[PDB]
Formats: structure tokens, C-alpha cells, sequence
């Protein structure tokens, strides 16, 4: 079912996304992801990039670790925390750069201080001078189905636009969510 890559959740997620990637993007500046969960990572299954020469531009079906990608800990951020058990028991907490969260218990504090504020902060935990900033796409029910995210250069996506930034990346999944819940 919905662990299959091509699960039409997943597609009616990108049906109705176009619009507010757009809009992210132009309002952000930088290239705008769409990821889902899929044999325990985050996988990009739809892609925005901005207009400029130097940016982040993974190919779509990039597979993203869950605790270290932005997109990662936004699918992580709403679910419980034995299901979080659950996941990192399989993965692990490989790390990826020098400051790549890799204990439960730091883990766990970020994702509870994104769930508060509605969007994540990855800053060069999964890549060195990438920063990813993403929210969780919710359905119906309340569950997250997907996550949307900005990523750029470090140097460009600096942290005194974090929290401006997070606020439109968070703005722009509760439209996403809105926009899946009606029945065209």
C-alpha cells in the first residue's frame, strides 16, 4: 500500500502541490522538495529547483536518511515516539557530517522543538554546507503523509532567515494539507 513508492496518496500529494512549490520557491529563493517515507527513509518524489546557478539539486528518487535530512525529521517530527523507536532500532544513526544528530536522546529534542514550532531545521547535518528546512504534509486523519522542504547552500539560507523561512515552509505545507483534503 502506502509503502509502495508509487502509492497514489503519495501522487495525489504532488497533484495538488504544484501551485504552493512555486510559490515557495520564488518566495524562498531556493529549490523545493517533496518527500515521502519509503523503506524507512525519506525519498524525493517531487522537485522544485530555483532559478540559481549554485543550489541543491539531488535527482528525484534521491533516498534521504530519516534523523539527518531536513525531509527526514519532518516525516519523523509528528509520529509517536515508539514508532520512532521502531525505526531508529533499524537504521541507526549513521553519521553523515561532524554535527549530525546521532544519540536518541538529541534526536528526540530536536524533533520535539519542530513539532512545538511546525517546521524542522537541518543545518549540514545529512550534507557539509547544505541547509534543509521542512514541515510535515498532513491528511484527513491528522497523519503526516509527506513533507515539503527548502534546501540551498548554507551559506545563502543563513540562520536569521531560520525562523522566517520556517514559517512560510510550514505555511505552505498546511496549504499543501488543506489542498489534499478536498475532494475535486
Amino acid at each position: 500500500g502506502r509503502e509502495n513508492l508509487y502509492f497514489q496518496g503519495h501522487m495525489d500529494v504532488l497533484s495538488v502541490a504544484g501551485p504552493f512549490m512555486r510559490r515557495l520557491m520564488l518566495l524562498s529563493g531556493e529549490t523545493v522538495n517533496v518527500a515521502i517515507r519509503n523503506g524507512n527513509e525519506a525519498v524525493l518524489i517531487g522537485q522544485l529547483e530555483c532559478k540559481s546557478m549554485v543550489r541543491m539539486c539531488a535527482p528525484l528518487g534521491s533516498r534521504l536518511p530519516l534523523h539527518a535530512s531536513g525531509a527526514g525529521k519532518a516525516l519523523l517530527y509528528p509520529l509517536a515516539e515508539e514508532e520512532l523507536m521502531s525505526i531508529i532500532l533499524q537504521t541507526g544513526l549513521q553519521q553523515f557530517t561532524p554535527t549530525t544528530l546521532v544519540d536518541m536522546p538529541t534526536l528526540l529534542k530536536d524533533l520535539e522543538q519542530a513539532r512545538e514550532l511546525g517546521y524542522t531545521v537541518d543545518k549540514e547535518e545529512h550534507v557539509v554546507g547544505l541547509n534543509c528546512i521542512a514541515s510535515a504534509i498532513y491528511d484527513d486523519v491528522g497523519s503526516v503523509v509527506a513533507a515539503i522542504s527548502i534546501s540551498g547552500p548554507s551559506s545563502r539560507l543563513t540562520e536569521d532567515r531560520f525562523v522566517s523561512q520556517g514559517e512560510l515552509v510550514r505555511d505552505t505545507a498546511r496549504d499543501i494539507s488543506t489542498a489534499l483534503g478536498l475532494k475535486a
